[PDB]
Formats: structure tokens, sequence, C-alpha cells
């Protein structure tokens, strides 16, 4: 009657998705796959602290997910490998029978959003985008206040990942620790390993869901609406360099690397019932955690300036509002129009609980497989947001010429009704 | 020895400009050109207010103006026109040998831009672009901390001119009244009459020096740096449409004309030395005023909510606030880094003074003309914002394909030196 759930990469992103699992009874935890000693000791920690029974672990070399997936007892597995890794783990674990949460990212070329789909339709095994901020508490009542009219019709909204992420690019290479060094690649910890050299190779959106998923649920992308087209401008880089010089002077080695990632990229994204959207990627910069939201319709406008919390934004609504032409604080309102699944389901995410949005998500994840339902943020979403990252290298490369996104849905997004966080309970 | 100045066009901007000279005795107000008695008679009134006497009226149909040129006497003009009166008022003006004082707007055509320009290197007489915005208070503090090397090198920034226009855009057509009714055109009154037409039948960045003016200032444009290229995206138009349905019932003629202008015109633009500006232009939705503006670079990230009073913003400074990672209040900082104009000629703009930051900009227009002095924001910068308008519609039109800027200056931007408020006196 459970859930049995392995799981391919546990880094510190998958030990995340470990906890959430490890504390469910409706779910029994198989294996690993880690070619990482360290990772997996952690992961097996997350384990003990629960009371559930340590995995089988699949760490001989980066191949070893091949062998547990030919496991027959596993049902679903969570992929949180690096963004390179993230296709050839997906699809053979759609290949092994094997239902896939898929950690976020963008795609390291088109053809591989393609494959995701068309993979998973042959198999008909589902993938479902795991993106967190999608149940972020103030997003969520957001959500509710458009579906119940608030915002009106909604024209325009904005977002983007804006996250220092200069101490997880760099560290020294010692295990457990950010911020602490300037080395990436193969001496380094973490993302700094893998995540970076990225930022070496390449300019463009890098990490386009955070921004993206939220607005998507709200304006009904590949449900009744789509995405048609982009176009992404690049600033210099500068962000990266100087904090290597900052942190370990100009005389280590990787103070000569010219960075290829500019500081910031925008993208704008016309949308098939007349919406327009604009994502920022923002991380190699000092600045104060803000994904930047802006959701505008002819009723409602929101804009938040935090990490999601209820006071932590602006909103005007005029009908309501005395037509007073004043920025009310979000607070009243977010609390107000909370959505009923995260005042229901509360203290098992925050208080007494633990995982926040992130909960939520793999809540969702899990009752989806235990009904046989299909998830409100599947393989075509996926595929959707994931394209946004090599078509912006493409506009970048062409200096922000108009690249036209793909419908991974072949029509399908037409009459395909929304079924994101539409009850109280996943 | 005081500086003779007429005005072209005494609606409600030019009777701003009118105020201002008024107040000044250093000024002598000759002349109105303007086919409005009740406009002029306000105008006349302000003089009578500040005990200069009238001025000669000339109110004989559109072309009057070209009388009032005629006029020997007249050092200087203000344009305070309709948009699609502005070239041909400035042109006529510097061809009278007249120094313009420009209103802003975008450009009809690309060909006015470069009319405007060639025009004035002819005939050796200036053009001030009067860009109030650039002298808010906030933006100059911003501006100081910028030069400080406060913000380190800047990478990125947003501005845009987000201010709900549906009241003056519609009104009754009854003389001194907005926001009281659903008529524009011939039969309505001040920017109902004119500006309303331009939704109607145009698609594009119809505003953008409110927003791109600082950044300009801030980043060197023109002056050490330039504009290389733009991609302008177009939500759909329904906020105008709602408003006179809201207004005036869905029973008036109005209801049923379709408005091509949408809601959200979002605009990206490369700069030469790397950085990147995104415009928005929102101008018929319901909101509070908020003109956006984000300013960051390295060391530094300001974003403001508000009209522009110290404590509407939030900004970031990684090594003078201990890597905190949190937003601080602009307030203490706008205070500390009060602009040195600002500080030393406050009580003439505000308290026992009047007019703000139009005070400011207007007396920069005076002393540049006294001293014989080039304007800090001159004739190429006119023709280079302006162009923005064009270019966008004819990007929109291409579904967002890039747009290059044309370089108003030939070469001269490169060496060009930046003069805008280096002092503290204009
Ligand atoms: N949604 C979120 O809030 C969120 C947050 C952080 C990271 N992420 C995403 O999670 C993913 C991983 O990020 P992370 O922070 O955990 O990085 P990490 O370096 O800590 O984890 C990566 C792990 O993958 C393992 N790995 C590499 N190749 C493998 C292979 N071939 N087979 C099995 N395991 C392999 C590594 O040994 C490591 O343990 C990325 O896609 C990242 O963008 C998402
Ligand atoms: N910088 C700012 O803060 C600011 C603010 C508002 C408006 N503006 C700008 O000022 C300009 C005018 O706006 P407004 O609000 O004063 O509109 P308005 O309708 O009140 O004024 C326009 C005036 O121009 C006159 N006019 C029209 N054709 C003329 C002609 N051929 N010769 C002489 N006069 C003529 C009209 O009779 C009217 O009095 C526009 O470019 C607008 O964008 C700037």
């Amino acid at each position: 009657k459970k859930v049995r759930i392995a799981f391919i990469a546990v880094g510190l992103r998958g030990q995340t998705h470990v906890e959430n699992m490890a504390r469910r009874d409706d779910v029994e935890i198989v294996a690993f796959a880690d070619p990482d000693p360290y990772m997996v000791g952690r992961a097996q920690e997350i384990l003990k602290k629960n009371g559930k029974k340590p995995a089988k672990v699949f760490g001989n070399g980066n191949d070893d997910y091949k062998n547990m997936l030919k496991d027959k007892n596993i049902d679903a597995v969570f992929v949180s490998s690096p963004w390179e890794w993230h296709h050839e783990h997906g699809v053979a674990a759609m290949k092994a029978g094997k239902i896939v949460g898929m950690e976020v990212s963008g795609a390291i070329t088109l053809e591989e959003c393609w494959d995701y789909v068309k993979v998973s339709e042959q198999t008909g095994v589902p993938l479902m985008a795991l993106e967190n901020v999608c149940y972020r508490r103030d997003v969520m009542a957001i959500l509710n206040m458009v579906r119940k009219g608030m915002f009106g019709e909604l024209v325009h909204g904005t977002g983007g990942y804006q996250h220092d992420l200069r101490p997880v690019l760099f560290n020294s290479g010692i295990n457990g620790k950010n911020g602490d060094g300037v080395e990436f690649g193969e001496k380094a910890f973490s993302e700094a390993k893998w995540r970076t050299n990225h930022y070496k190779n390449r300019n463009g959106e890098l990490y386009p869901t955070h921004g993206v998923g939220p607005l998507h649920t709200m304006m009904d992308i590949n449900r009744g609406n789509r995405l048609l087209r982009l176009s992404s401008f690049a600033s210099k880089a500068r962000g990266l360099h100087k904090y290597i010089v900052d942190k370990g002077g100009e005389s280590h080695p990787n103070a000569k690397v010219e960075w290829k990632q500019g500081d910031i990229v925008t993208t704008q994204i016309q949308c098939h019932n007349g919406e327009t959207i604009v994502l920022t990627h923002d991380t190699s910069l000092q600045r104060p955690y803000n994904l930047g939201f802006k959701v505008q319709g002819t009723e409602g406008l929101w804009e938040d300036f935090g990490w999601g919390e209820a006071a932590q934004g602006f909103i005007y609504f005029e009908k309501i509002m005395n037509h007073s032409h004043r920025w009310d604080s979000s607070e009243k309102w977010i609390k107000e129009y909370d959505h009923p699944m995260w005042k229901k389901h509360e203290q098992k995410a925050v208080g007494a609980g633990h995982g926040g949005m992130d909960y939520f998500l793999d809540n969702t994840f899990v009752e989806c497989i235990k009904r046989n339902e299909a998830f409100p943020l599947d393989v075509y979403d996926l595929a959707t947001w994931y394209s946004i990252t090599p078509l912006s290298e493409k506009s970048i490369a062409e200096n922000g010429a108009v690249q036209e996104i793909p419908d991974f849905t072949n029509g399908k997004w037409k009459n395909a009704k929304n079924t994101f966080a539409i009850n109280d309970d996943y």
C-alpha cells in the first residue's frame, strides 16, 4: 500500500527529498545511487534520525544508477543530480518503468527537452517538475486570489532566480563547507564542483523555473495558454571575478578565468492569451534574496521584496481598497487568502512539522503516485521551462534575436486543465 | 542681463514651466503661443500671482507660434505641446535662433530624431531634454552614491513610466477637469484630447524618458557609453476598455474601440560598456505610482517602491552593511547622500520654495543659457530617448525583433563627459 522510492543523487538537495520521504510512513526508502561516499553518509544519517532502516547504496561510479533501476520493487525515483546528468538519469528511470521526480534547472540542449516528453509518452511513465516555489505560502495565497478573480484578468508578470550563489559556486573543497574558499571544479565540494563550470562555458537563463513556475500556474501555461517566444539580453560578467579577488586574492589561478555568464540575464516571453513574462537570472552579485515577483492584472497588482513571508510585499486592489492609489502591505492579504492546502496542512510543513514549501511539493508527488493521477506540473512543463535555457543562449549568441519556444504538448495545451493546487490536500 | 523666455503650448505642463520662470527675477516671460484661450488664461493668472506683467498672446490657430518666433527679443523657448507637435515646434524654434527646452515623450517617427540633431548642429542652437525625474531627490542621491563608488561597477538597471493615466486619458471635456468622464479626442480636455489617440493607433514604448533618464546619467550614456539595441514585447490591451465600461457603461460609443497599445510594454536595451536596461510602460492599469527603479552593481543594489521619498525604497551595500544579506530601508542612505545641489538649494524647491525636481530642471536650463554652457541632457540625448519609441513599435510589429539604436552623436559619445549635476548649483 506504501510507495517505494529510491534516489539518484543524494547531494545536498537530494538529502532534502530524503528527509521529506523519511518522515512519511506511507513511503519506504529503498535505495540511494551516488558516487560520493560522504553525501551517502549524511543521507543515511537522515534515515537513522527518522527511525527508518538504511538504504541499499549504489556508489560504484557514475553509472551505478543503471543497476539500482533494475530493482523491480522501486516504484518512483527522485533525480537530484547535476544539470548535465538530469536527462540521462530521468529517461533511464522512465525506461526502467520508474516514475520520476525531476529536480529543477534548465536543459543542456534543446534536444533533451523533446526526449523527456517523447520517452514519457512511449513508456507511459509520468514525470513531475519539482518546482517548490510554486508551493511557497505567499505564492499559493496569490494563486488563490487570482482564482477568486481579485486580480481580474492578468496581463503581465515578473519573477526570477535572484539569489547570491557566489558562496556556493566557490568553496575550499572541504566536505560540508560552503563560502570558505575560491575553488571550483573537480577539487571543490557540492555545487562548486559542477555548477560553476556552466558560468565559465555558457551565457543565458541558466535557472528559469523558480521565477516562471508561479506565473505558469497563475496564467494557465500549457493548460489553456502556452509560451510562444522569447528574447534574452545578457549584461557583462563582473561579479564572479570580483568575488574571487576579494576572497582569495589576485594571486589565485582562478582570478584569470574569463566568465561568460553575464551577471544579469533578462528574458521577455510572449504568452498565447496576451500575457507577457519577464524573467531575471541574478546569482553572481551581492544582494538580499528576492525572486522579484510581480503579478499584475486589471484589478490587482502584487510585488514582493523578500523570501516569501506574508508581510514581505506590496499589494493594490482598486475596488477593494477604495481607489486609495497607495500600496497596502501584503501581510493581511496573504494571511486572509492563505491557500486551503496550507491552512489545512500547515503543521506538517512548519511549526511542529518540517520542510515548508518542499513538504507540499513532495506530498503532491507521493499522493499523485498513490492515487495513480497525473502530476499538475508534468513532463511537458519540465520540457517547456527547461527549453528557456538553450533558447536564451541562442538569443544571446544572436544579440537578443527572438527564439520560438516549441509546443511540447502538440496541441494538448488548448484543452488541458489546470490541476495545480486545486484542492486542499495535494 | 536677464533671460527672455517664451512658451509654445501653455497647457497643464507648460503652465508648470510658466510658474517656475514666473518665480525667478533673472527671467522675463515675454510671450505665450497656444490656440486654447482657457489654457492661456490660467498661465496669465500664474503671472499675475507672481507679480510679473502679462505676456503677449499668440492664440490665432496652430501656426501662430511661427509669428512669436519672429520676436528677436526672445532668447529661449519652452515647448510643452502634444507629442505630434514636438518636432515642428522645436526645429522651427532652433531655426529662428531660439534655444529650446523640450518636454519629454517619444518620437512619432525615427526621422524626426535625426532632424532634431541635424537642425541643432547646423543652427548652432542647443536643445535641452527636460527630464525632470533626473532631478528627483532620491535619484540624485543615488547618482551621488554611484559616483562615490558605493555601487561599484554597474551592470544593470530598470525603470519605467508606471503611472495610472486612465483619469487623464479620458475626461468629460469640461475645462479644468480630469477623471470625470469617458471622452477622448476633439471633444475632450487636456491630454485626453491628443494623447489617448496614440493608444488607439500605436503599440510601443510611448513614454521612455522618465525610466531611462536616471540610468542614462548613472551609466554615462552618450558620455563614454551609449545604447546599442533594443527588443520590445507588448502584452494585450484590456485596461482602457475596462475603465470605459466601469466609468461610463457598455452603452458608450467608446466601449467599441479596440486599443492597440498593450497595457505593459517591456523593452530590453544593451549598453556599449556591458550594462543592460529594462524599461516598462504601464499607464492603462490600476496601480500605485511607482517608476520601478533598480540600480545594480558589484557593491550596491537599490530598488524603489514609491514616488521618490527617502524611505520609499530598499538598499543593500555588502561591504558597508556587514554582509547582512538583508535589505536596509533606503531612508538613511538617501538622506546621508543627498546630492549637494539639493542640500544647498532645497528651500527654493520645497518648504518655503516650490516646484520640487522641476525647480532644479528648469534652473539648469536657465543657468546654462546665462552662462552660455552646454546642456547636460542635450539634443543627442533627446534624439536617443525619443528613438526608443519608434524602434519599440517596429520591434513589436516584428514580434520582438531586435532593433539597432542609432548613434546620433557620430562617435562623439566616446570622449564626451558627463556634466549632469556635477556641481551644487546647476
Ligand atoms: N528546488 C530547489 O530548491 C533546489 C535547491 C538546490 C539545488 N537544486 C537542484 O538540485 C540539483 C542538485 O543540486 P545540489 O545542490 O544537490 O548539488 P550537490 O553537488 O550537492 O549534489 C549533487 C550530487 O549528485 C551526485 N552525482 C553526480 N553525478 C552522479 C551520477 N552520475 N549518478 C548519481 N549521482 C551523481 C554527486 O555525487 C552529488 O552528491 C540541481 O539540479 C540543482 O539545481 C534545487
Ligand atoms: N515631464 C513631465 O513631468 C510631464 C508631465 C506631464 C506632461 N508632460 C509632457 O508635456 C507635453 C504636454 O502635456 P500636457 O499635459 O501639458 O497636455 P495639455 O493638453 O494640457 O497641453 C497641451 C497644450 O498644447 C496646446 N497646443 C496644441 N497644439 C498647439 C500648437 N500647434 N501650437 C501651440 N500650442 C498648441 C494645447 O492647446 C494645450 O494647451 C507632452 O509632451 C507631455 O508628455 C511632461
